[PDB]
């Protein structure tokens, strides 16, 4: 076959660089052009447009331009008031709509049309409620930022119905990074367990405030909902003694994952600087990660199937693409070592619901893994901290004394209690 | 040609006939809930339906007249967590203990 | 005692956490003092606990 035209619909920076899902996108296209080992006799090209990320008008119209001169995906609007209008118009047109950022499924979706390879947080929080349970606490105080937290987090509201935990849910001031009046109040409740479900933009945000707030202590354990610690600044936090423990998904212990990634920052070159935010360099934020990955899946499913000739369908006049349902199938049943781990989709949703993370915390050596997690196994935890081997003792007890006597009258005559003793 | 649209009074179909109405400057009367985020940068609509950050007020304040404080909050949706927002927060202030199913 | 002349105190500091040193008498100049409490604040001690 030939061209293949993919479509982007990505954010509006206004007078800076393009965004980090934008070069992700077409640094995919531009990689998987030139290794003619994938994909060999067809040559991809992208289609970027541009949208506010809060105007669906505009998202439903630059998605109905792009299906208008001929799209084969939709690589997501990135944002969730945008997304479920551009969801609509791509399985009423029958072309997929690969997703990256996570939205709001309402329940009667009835859709079929889309994939979203942003981990889905019904399988994320069991893997916090596994670590609070790991950790053996008892009182803990999640944090989210803005109202569709909750939804985010139901799998770990529902948990005290079976369970110990004593959740003190917190909501963070509304967009202002000033929570001290917060972790004022957070102190006076001895809350030590906080399990925050910021952005990793909010995680600098807060531990600059929760730092000159008396609160980075040994007392103090912080479980992340990003999946991006592995980008944050720890210099300042590293021998605090503090607990950050957190999960990535992005595998850097590969070298052939690793080495994309200097590629990255070397095709990144400027990472427009904040050295005052407690972010470190760019380091491909999961954001652009998965889109990277999103590629990938969508090129294995035009590798098995050399038939797709993108037409021009148009908005007002709307008939189902030729191979829609081939083609979704195609990449609902996909498989791909990318850079996340393994990449499979839910069978009946197009949901990530089993795949790989890593339990990386902080420790004095910087931030490490310490465990590994899996929707099937569990936390496959690597206990073993042989910095100080030597843990603990315990001590000799009780022991009971097993007195041997029989019975002789007076001394240890029977009773004639009338029921059995024990 | 139009004057007055009276609200799909959905979540999903109301955002998508919002944004239309924004740029078109036809108002847009909703009389269902919907959860609205936190920077939709549109004041083109009304919605005239009871709004749950005050009923939860209302249940709030009930529930501590009555001195409750084995509350078992219950959902249908994983919408109505929003819909609850400020009963959810309330232990961190009072003594009562939730438990949500 | 401090270290030398660095103001490198964080070993004097991890020293200080496991005896529960809870009020020193620091007897620095106003240039080191801004010196210990980077390394004290870096080092997870400016807490109510201390004086
Ligand atoms: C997406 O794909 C998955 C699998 O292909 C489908 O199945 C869901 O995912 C897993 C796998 O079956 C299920 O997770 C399990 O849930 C248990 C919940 O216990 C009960 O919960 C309520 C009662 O409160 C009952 O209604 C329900 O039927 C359960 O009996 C957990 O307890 C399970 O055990 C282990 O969980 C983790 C390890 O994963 C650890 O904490 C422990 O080891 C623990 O033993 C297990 O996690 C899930 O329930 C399945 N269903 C749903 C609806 O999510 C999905 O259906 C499919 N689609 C969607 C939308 O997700
Ligand atoms: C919580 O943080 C503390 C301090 O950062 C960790 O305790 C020490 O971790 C180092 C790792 O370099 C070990 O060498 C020490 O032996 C640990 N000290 C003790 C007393 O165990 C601790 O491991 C962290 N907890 C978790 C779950 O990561
Ligand atoms: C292209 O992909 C193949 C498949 O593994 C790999 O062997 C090769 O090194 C890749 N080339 C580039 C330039 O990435
Ligand atoms: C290259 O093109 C030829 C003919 O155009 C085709 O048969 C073949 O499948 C293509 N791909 C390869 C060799 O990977
Ligand atoms: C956890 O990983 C270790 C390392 O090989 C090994 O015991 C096994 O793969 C895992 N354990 C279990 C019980 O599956």
């Amino acid at each position: 076959t030939h061209v293949l035209r993919f479509g982007g619909i990505f954010e509006y920076v206004e007078s800076g660089p393009m965004g980090a899902e934008e070069l992700a996108f077409r640094f995919a296209v531009n990689t998987i052009n030139r290794n003619r080992t994938l994909l060999p006799n067809t040559t991809l090209t992208y289609d970027t447009q541009k949208i506010n990320l809060y105007d669906s008008f505009e998202a439903s119209k630059k998605a109905c331009d792009q299906l208008s001169l001929g799209v084969a995906a939709i690589f997501g609007p990135s944002h969730s008031s945008s997304a479920n209008a551009v969801q609509s118009i791509c399985n009423a047109l029958g072309v997929p709509h690969i997703q990256t950022r996570w939205k709001h499924q309402v329940s009667d979706n009835k859709d079929s049309f889309y994939v979203s390879l942003y981990p889905d947080f019904s399988s994320l929080s069991r893997a916090i409620l596994d670590l609070v349970q790991f950790f053996k606490w008892k009182t803990v105080t999640v944090v989210y930022d803005d109202s569709t937290g909750l939804i985010r987090l139901q799998e770990l509201i529902k948990a005290p119905s079976r369970y110990n935990l004593r959740l003190k849910i917190r909501q963070l001031p509304a967009d202002t990074k000033d929570a001290k009046p917060l972790l004022k109040e957070m102190k006076r409740g001895k809350e030590f367990h906080v399990i925050f479900d910021c952005s990793h933009e909010m995680a600098a945000g807060i531990l600059k405030q929760a730092l000159a707030m008396g609160m980075m202590t040994e007392y103090y354990h912080y479980i992340f909902t990003t999946l991006d610690l592995f980008a944050l600044d720890v210099e300042p936090y590293r021998y605090s003694g503090v607990n950050m423990t957190g999960f990535r998904i992005l595998n850097t212990e590969n070298t052939q994952v690793s080495s994309i990634i200097e590629k990255w920052s070397m095709e990144r070159l400027q990472a427009p600087p904040k050295p005052d935010s407690g972010l470190l360099d760019g380091f491909m934020t999961t954001d652009a990660a998965l889109m990277y990955d999103a590629v990938h899946v969508v090129s294995v499913a035009v590798q098995q199937f050399p038939q797709m000739t993108v037409s021009s369908l148009q908005c007002n006049r709307h008939k189902p693409w030729r191979f829609g349902t081939r083609f979704m199938s195609l990449i609902k049943e996909a498989h791909w070592e990318g850079l996340t781990g393994r990449i499979t989709f839910n069978k009946t949703n197009g949901l990530r619901t089993d795949f790989d993370l890593d339990v990386i915390s902080l420790k004095e050596e910087g931030l490490e893994k310490i465990g590994t997690w899996d929707p099937a196994s569990g936390l496959n935890m690597t206990e073993s901290q042989k910095g100080k081997p030597a843990n603990i003792t315990d001590s000799l007890s009780n022991r009971s004394l097993i007195v041997t006597t029989i019975l002789e009258e007076p001394y240890v005559l029977f009773k004639k209690s009338d029921k059995p003793l024990y």
